[PDB]
């Protein structure tokens, strides 16, 4: 009689570059959206050895990145001037799920995400 754990981490990211409204002069207005779920509640709510999952996104002059272990899920999407690079690493344990995938944001009609799963019912 023993447990089981399933969590994955899927991260969306997606941009786009267009006016729309004809400007004054200059108002190069850019799209951006980006959302970080995964599981908890049905994997497990409770870590092992290391599980914790920083996301990244933006330029690194920020306040402070993004982070997942005792929060729900994001998702931001809105009008701007930006488009920087975006990094996510995902932890659970050592060598269960322990992966992190970079991406950037600066492509007019972006649809770039990626999904990851992590298992670790035993060890």
């Amino acid at each position: 009689m023993v447990a089981t754990v399933k969590r994955t981490i899927r991260i969306k990211t997606q941009q786009h570059i267009l006016p729309e409204v004809p400007p004054v002069e200059n108002f190069p207005v850019r799209q951006w959206s980006i959302e970080i779920v995964l599981l908890d509640d049905e994997g497990k709510e409770i870590p092992a050895t290391i599980f914790d999952k920083v996301i990244y996104h933006l330029h690194p002059t920020f306040a402070n990145p993004n982070r997942t272990f005792t929060d729900p899920p994001f998702r931001i999407e809105e009008q701007g001037w930006g488009g920087f690079p975006l990094d996510i690493s995902v932890f659970l344990l050592e060598k269960a799920g322990e992966r992190k995938i970079p991406h950037d944001l600066n492509f007019l009609q972006e649809s770039y995400e990626v999904e990851h799963v992590i298992q670790i019912p035993l060890n």
